[PDB]
C-alpha cells in the first residue's frame, strides 16, 4: 500500500515525490518515460543548476533526489484507476498498486483525467489554488493543471507546492520542510 501514488515522473512528479517522502510518507512514482524534457541536450534555465545538464541528466538527478529521502520511482504506464472507497487502485502492465491519495503530474495527457471524470479548465485539470481536483483525494500539479507555458522549473515548483499542501491537509497545520 501507499500513502500517495504520483503518476508522472517528470519535474513536477519527482519534485512532489521528494517533498512527500521528506514528509515521511510512503510515496511511489509510476512513470511512462515520456517527459517533455528528456530530449533536451542542455537545460540552461533551471535556476541554480549552473552546469546546465541535459534533460536526461536532470531527470536522473531529480529521481536520485526523491529516492534519497525514501521515495520509490518506478517505470510503468498507468492504464487503469479504480476508486475502491478509501483506497485507489492503480493498474499498469506489471500489476496493481494501492494508495489513499493520487497526484497526477501527467503533463497534457487527458487519459487519466478522463477516467476519473475530473472537472476540466480548458484543456487542463481544474484545481483550487493548492492543486486539489474535483475528485476528493485526487491532486494535480505542473502542466497537468494549467501551469503553462510549461517549463521545468515551473513544474518542479508546482509539484512541491501541491505536495506541501497535501501534507498540510494530513497534519492539519501549515507544513514547512525547512532546515537549520
Ligand atoms: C523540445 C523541447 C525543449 C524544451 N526545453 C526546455 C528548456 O530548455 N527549459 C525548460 O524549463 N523547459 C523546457 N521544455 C519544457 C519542459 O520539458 C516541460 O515544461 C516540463 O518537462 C514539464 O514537466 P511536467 O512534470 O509537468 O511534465 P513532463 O516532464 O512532460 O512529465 C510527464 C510525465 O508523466 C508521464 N505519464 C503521463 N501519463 C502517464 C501514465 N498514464 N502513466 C505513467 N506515466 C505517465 C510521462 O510519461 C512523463 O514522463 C522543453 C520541451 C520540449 C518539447
Amino acid at each position: 500500500m501507499w500513502d500517495v501514488i504520483v503518476v508522472g515522473g517528470g519535474p513536477s512528479g519527482l519534485s512532489a515525490a521528494l517533498f512527500l517522502a521528506r514528509a515521511g510518507l510512503k510515496v511511489l512514482v509510476l512513470d511512462g518515460g515520456r517527459s517533455k524534457v528528456k530530449g533536451v541536450s542542455r537545460v540552461p534555465n533551471y535556476p541554480g543548476l549552473l552546469d546546465e545538464p541535459s534533460g536526461e541528466e536532470l531527470l536522473r538527478r531529480l529521481e536520485a533526489h526523491a529516492r534519497r529521502y525514501g521515495a520509490e520511482v518506478r517505470p510503468g504506464v498507468v492504464k487503469g484507476v479504480r476508486d475502491m472507497g478509501g483506497v485507489f487502485e492503480v493498474e499498469t502492465e506489471e500489476g496493481v498498486e494501492k494508495a489513499e491519495r493520487l497526484l497526477l503530474c501527467t503533463h497534457k495527457d487527458p487519459t487519466l483525467p478522463s477516467l476519473l471524470g475530473l472537472t476540466r479548465r480548458g484543456a487542463y485539470i481544474d484545481t483550487d489554488e493548492g492543486g486539489r481536483t474535483s475528485y476528493p483525494r485526487v491532486y494535480a500539479a505542473g502542466v497537468a493543471r494549467g501551469k503553462v507555458p510549461g517549463h521545468a522549473i515551473i513544474s518542479a515548483g508546482d509539484g512541491a507546492y501541491v505536495a506541501v499542501h497535501l501534507v498540510s491537509d494530513l497534519r492539519g497545520e501549515p507544513y514547512k520542510d525547512h532546515a537549520l
